[PDB]
């Protein structure tokens, strides 16, 4: 970093020198007319080279050497240490005419050397290293570098060092004498565009106590920073205001400049500028294979079997159970549909962050606990978080997705069908590290991917399975039981509001239109199976089909005939599975027995959970919801190398 | 690419098979209840494997082999050649119960195999290869791949193959029997977002002649494509509608799908989809080192010396001269300020493309010739193309910029000064391949980088120089001439409207405020010198300083005292340099002689061009403009690897 400083014809030049740079100095312009040669002297801590046509020669502090004056003969000036009060740092040039050895004039350069570095933790260990030479760039991957910012997820003032504890540190390190020379100041600044992406806090007046003031952000694009002599550090705390999105990459920049005062009405000159970049950490979703921490449940207060059975399930684990009831502004599934658990992470810190999309809007929301960051937002059913899932880590065609891939239900491109809102799809895409895939959920009345699919770990391995609803599996099973003489076996036993229908296996198998409707739904399921296999790199060995059955509405879309078992609580080996209420054979539900026969040999332990008995019947709607909060991946997101956007 | 096709319990399944895929087939669901084992037969061109728990075994066309029925025992079906009218492609499965060897039922799969591939020239040689396996991705670099589109720069109808000659080809290649089976169609489509980025043309009815119809673009997101039997190719022509910009990466996608008809009011199912991506080629600027083709000039019709001298200059070269006059809607420099020559290139074709920003707006604009593509657009003087330059190819800190870097004049970030409009800055940035740098032009009244800087090739080498205006150089020269006894030497000789001012070297050197104003301007120049050296990787050996002098206005901004020599016509070794009208010493302009002494030893040939005499004086404004159209770089832009955006 070479900087231009010219000796002034007929005056001394005084300049601040910033360590890490060096000066090239024109001595030729300040030479009086008619002068021929020049010599120079300089102080102990200034290094001076004479550079003639690109060839550099170090010069002593007081020599008598002379050089011909010439536009192509210049000085190179460097200093390796900042000035103190004991410093007189200078270079003096004397000029000579053709005749005689006594100087006819002299021009000089008086220097004050200071160290200025805006430092961040670019090497991502949680401590702010000195002047990381890569701090002005942000690169992905294990060898990648540059500092990370967390969004402030907790929804002109004064803050202590406690309130800012979760933000990122940025330190302005300086070294120099008691004061900057006359006409200089130091200024921290950001662009107008970044002003809604970040905020920066600082103690403006530490003699009055440490009261952190917001100095950069909305409406404040610059802040003059007071210079302290000697070795000094100013500590700033930095927060992100928003996640990456359509139009925002996640990258922001903060600058510090030493500015020189020219004159009134003249802008100040940026003598030196140092830049750090941050990337705001993306919101990341947790798949079913990650260790469960807490199980969240919502239901009506009187659904007693559901609560007892969920509690019994969780007691088999080390998880905590959190019970929530219904609310005026929210659907009956809201803990599943309106709330999504995810996390954010920086080298120094991370925490869980909940996305909230209340049906009727927000009316206070925690009630979820202080441990969570919280982010709240013409909508269709496809906008629900029931329509959002994420796969376990996969590798596809040699490309690794170490954080898994987000799955979103949609309709065929030319179908004119429903689609999750663009703003939410754009958000998920912009987080980049989960590389989302759209599935086809629009053949379902409600239109949620969690109605037809889920993932479970295979106990005692690092592998997993895709679970798919299958109508073909159900028809096969019922046809077998009928052939076995079980055709009169009744479903919905114990649901009094279903009894008059007297639904048996025979009655189901003889309903011709229902058969055709379910062949079609199987085609819809299989279309998904194929996308999942392609985009997750799965084979048929990775998939288990659970029996399901649907009825068709007037839009030709599906709703559950009996509860969808695939939407289940996965806590490692233990699975809470919705109780299907299937046909009773030998006083056991043939659906429950079939599912156990598929899952148990893999060491998966099945517990059927009754969420419908309290309602006396089942019309395709479930009035309860569950959500599991999980430990984040061990893999650090910033070690991923995502495809070029 | 594995696709799910199930045998149907109690019916035959007919399916289209697309080459490049294969089917996995469930035979277990179609088995009657109570059946134990199955066998199979198949035709000559269908390959069938029995896959038991992931282990695959090829099966003969007619064997007697039997396998136990089981959900985990499936078929894998592949075909390597498309069907003809002579084909009967089929797989038949027979089912058996426990007792007896005669089949109790049979299910079968009748196949029609077709080839479908949407092909583009992804390997960038100008010919459309068959099914490039990378055609759905776009990667930069010499080993990079994916197809390139040109914007249509020539500003519900019918077109011949002639009008579309400059667009990109895309070919849908198919192979199959006389017709698709009942209930299938083929559809080309694009997203709504891409609908303003592209257009696609096709002959809908070739029996009526080849009349190309616009089938995809604004308002048309899909087009049903007629299937022809046998080996067939449908030829599409594709055009880009716009350059990359803020919010548009340059990437677009086109899809073709085989859709299956389900039933009325049911959306059609996308059985197979093939995708090609295009990148729209960026607009690229030509630096002064590229070979000149044509020189464009504008002036008033009576500036005779300018025209004669420019003509004489161009006659020393092989370039063409194009003379343009003044227009009601345009400034006097418009060929320089409102017009910018650049080019676009695709593997098959490229041409020059002019950016047009008329002062008062457009009132027909060519008049520049048919050989050029043409693109026309609260503005300040910084928005002028006089404020836009591009460097020769450089390497900086090991990073190559094989196309050079675009340079744009601006003001200091905190200055509240003028800045080129965001839309234009965003455009230049989005082209990506010239990686623009902002300089400081706002200390100039007009505020154009071309007032203070330019580039010239060094004859007989591959190197170049940066030319910088220097007030220090001028003061040095005048002080020498004064010391030499030339203080009364007069400037502006022959300009009658300057005579009464009687400006001499003495009069200039004694004006104290003008000295201080020009020291300041030199600081502005040097601030630029430093940015240029940093961002272009230049040393002091790459720079020559030309003497310049400015006067200051009420805003503290600079205008030329005498014509700025740095803004010059560079045609290889020959430089048209504005005639400065400097002080006469020994009947030669000391400015002209000084400039010759700097440039000539490098083999640069200097010609001074008088653009001001026709006006009788010089107030800082130039009434003529020039622009040089050049050959594009030999380096292909798509071979560059730009930084992640
Ligand atoms: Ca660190
Ligand atoms: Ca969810
Ligand atoms: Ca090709
Ligand atoms: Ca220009």
């Amino acid at each position: 970093r070479e900087r231009t400083v010219r000796l002034q014809y007929g005056s001394r030049v005084e300049a601040v020198y910033v360590l890490g740079t060096y000066l090239w100095t024109d001595v030729y312009s300040a030479a009086p007319a008619g002068a021929q040669t020049f010599s120079l002297k300089h102080s102990e801590h200034v290094w001076v080279e004479v550079v003639r046509d690109g060839e550099a020669e170090e010069v002593a502090t007081n020599g008598k050497q002379r050089w011909l004056l010439s536009p192509s003969t210049t000085l190179r000036v460097t200093m390796s240490q900042a000035s103190t009060e004991a410093s007189s740092d200078k270079v003096t040039v004397n000029y000579y005419d053709e005749e005689g050895s006594i100087p006819i004039d002299q021009a000089g350069l008086f220097l004050t050397a200071i160290e200025i570095s805006l430092d961040v933790d670019a090497d991502r260990d949680g401590v702010v290293e000195k002047n990381n030479p890569k701090k002005a760039s942000w690169t992905w991957g294990p060898e990648g570098q540059g500092a990370i910012l967390l969004v402030n997820c907790d929804r002109e003032k004064v803050y202590s060092k406690e309130d800012l504890k979760d933000m990122s540190q940025m330190i302005l390190r300086t070294k120099g004498p008691d004061r900057l020379p006359a006409g200089y100041e130091i200024v921290l600044y950001i662009s107008m565009s970044d002003s809604d992406k970040v905020g920066v806090f600082y103690v403006e007046n530490p003699f009055f106590g440490q009261r952190y003031i917001h100095i950069l952000g909305r409406r404040k694009l610059y802040h003059v920073v007071k210079y302290t002599g000697g070795s000094a550090e100013l500590l700033f705390f930095v927060e992100g205001l928003c996640f990456p999105d359509e139009g925002f990459s996640g990258l922001v920049s903060i600058h510090v400049s030493l500015l020189e005062y020219m004159a009134q009405d003249i802008p100040l000159t940026p003598i030196f500028t140092d830049t750090v970049i941050f990337r705001i950490a993306p919101w990341i979703m947790t798949p079913n294979i990650l260790p469960p921490v807490s199980v969240f449940v919502c239901c009506m207060k009187d659904n007693y079997l559901f609560l007892k059975e969920v509690k019994n399930l969780v007691e088999k684990t080390n998880c905590e159970l959190k019970v929530c009831f219904q609310y005026l502004n929210r659907g009956d599934r809201w803990i599943q549909d309106e709330i999504e658990f995810g996390y954010i992470e920086a080298p120094h810190k991370g925490f869980p962050v909940v996305l909230d999309s209340p049906r009727d809007g927000n009316l206070v929301k925690e009630l979820l606990g202080p441990d969570f960051g919280y982010v709240t937002r013409s909508v269709t059913s496809l906008d629900s978080f029931g329509n959002l899932e994420v796969s376990p880590p996969v590798t596809v065609n040699g490309k690794t997705y170490p954080l898994g891939r987000i799955l979103i239900g949609s309709s065929f491109p030319l179908s004119g069908g429903r689609r999750m809102t663009k703003v939410v799809r754009d958000f998920l895409k912009a987080q980049q590290v989960q590389a989302p895939v759209e599935l086809y959920s629009d053949w379902l009345t409600v239109g949620h991917v969690d109605e037809f699919m889920s993932f479970v770990p295979i106990p005692g391995t690092k592998k997993f399975l895709l679970l798919m609803a299958s109508t073909s599996a159900c028809y096969k099973l019922f046809r077998e039981k009928q052939k076995d003489g079980h055709g009169e076996a009744i479903m919905f036993k114990g649901l009094g509001g279903m009894s008059s229908k007297r639904i048996t296996i025979n009655k189901i198998l003889s309903n011709e239109s229902l058969v055709q409707e379910n062949l079609y739904f199987q085609r819809c399921l299989d279309w998904n199976r194929d996308i999942l296999k392609k985009e997750l790199g799965l084979t048929e060995q990775d998939i288990i089909d659970l029996p399901a059955l649907f009825k068709m509405d007037e839009d030709h879309r599906a709703r559950a005939f009996f509860p969808n078992m695939v939407n289940m609580i996965v806590l490692d080996k233990d699975l809470g599975i919705p109780k299907p209420f299937g046909p009773q054979v030998e006083e056991e539900c043939c659906l429950e027995m079939h599912v156990r026969g598929l899952l148990e040999p893999l060491g998966l332990e099945c517990t059927f959970i009754d969420d419908i008995s309290a309602y006396h019947k089942f019309l395709g709607e479930v009035h309860c919801g569950t959500n599991v909060r999980r430990k984040p991946f061990t893999f650090k997101w910033w070690h991923m190398v995502p495809s070029r956007r």
